[PDB]
Order: structure tokens, then C-alpha cells, then sequence
């Protein structure tokens, strides 16, 4: 679990959105894993605006932060789950550490702000959606 509060938006991965997030809608995207809903307080994070290849995820399996090598933003094929059929999933950054499942949502972050969350993983890789190209999450 894990979501980014920045401005009036709380970003989560799309296949843990609850109902309300669904029902707060502003953007969302399949191919990405990724919903963004409206939020009433104002968000406690701010997001990196950079071409940065390194930086630092939370990992709730171990209680854990690790520091992470991570490829360009890019379209991974990503096997069936009981969330999705297998498919491309776009924008996506693979970088060798551990991750489960219930990883999902834990924050990446650089020296510039969040990158993005983690989406994917498997047999000590874990993947992360990027959202450094959402400009519109800082109007
Ligand atoms: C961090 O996730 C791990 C880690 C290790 C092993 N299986 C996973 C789960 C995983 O990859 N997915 C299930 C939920 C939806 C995901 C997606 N974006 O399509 C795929
Ligand atoms: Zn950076």
C-alpha cells in the first residue's frame, strides 16, 4: 500500500484505488497502474522534475529503505495477476531489489523529490510507475 499527496491530488497505484479515490476521479491509466483523485487538505509531498537514474524506495516487506539502480521510464510486458491480463505496461522503471505484492505504493525518490511508486516485481526485481512527467500535479 502507498499513495504520493501532492497539491490537491493523492496518486495510488490503479489496482488498489478504493472507492472513494474512484469516486474523487481526475485521471487515470491502465497501461500505467496508475489513478490520481482530488483531495480536500493539501499533500505533504513534492515531485522530482529530472532525468535522475538513481535514488532511494521504501519497501513495507522489510520495514526497509534501499538505495536503487533504475532503468529509463519504458513499455515492460508484465505477466496476467488477478488484477490485470498480461499486457505492456508503459512508463514502467525495473531496477534490481526485493519487493512483494503488497509493495505496492512505496514512494522511489531522488535528491529532487518523488519519482514515482512501486508498481511490479518479481525474483528480486521490483518495477516502479513513473510520474515525473505529470507536470500538471504542481498546478
Ligand atoms: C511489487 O509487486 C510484486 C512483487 C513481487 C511479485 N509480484 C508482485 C506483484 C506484481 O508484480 N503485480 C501484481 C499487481 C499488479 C501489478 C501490475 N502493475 O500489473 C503486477
Ligand atoms: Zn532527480
Amino acid at each position: 500500500s502507498g499513495a504520493i499527496y501532492v497539491g490537491n491530488y493523492r496518486v495510488v497505484n490503479r489496482h488498489l484505488a478504493t472507492h472513494n479515490d474512484w469516486a474523487n476521479l481526475v485521471w487515470e491509466d491502465s497501461s500505467r497502474d496508475l489513478l490520481v483523485s482530488s483531495t480536500t487538505a493539501q499533500g505533504c509531498d513534492t515531485i522530482a522534475r529530472c532525468d535522475c537514474q538513481t535514488g532511494v524506495y521504501y519497501c513495507s516487506s522489510r520495514r526497509k529503505h534501499y538505495p536503487v539502480s533504475f532503468s529509463k521510464p519504458s513499455l515492460i510486458f508484465v505477466e496476467a495477476s488477478e488484477y490485470y491480463p498480461a499486457r505492456y505496461q508503459s512508463h514502467l522503471m525495473l531496477a534490481v531489489g526485493h519487493s512483494e505484492p503488497g509493495d505496492c505504493g512505496g514512494i522511489l525518490r531522488c535528491q529532487h523529490g518523488v519519482v514515482g511508486i512501486v508498481s511490479t516485481g518479481g525474483n528480486g526485481l521490483v518495477g516502479f510507475a513513473d510520474v515525473r512527467d505529470l507536470l500538471w500535479l504542481d498546478e
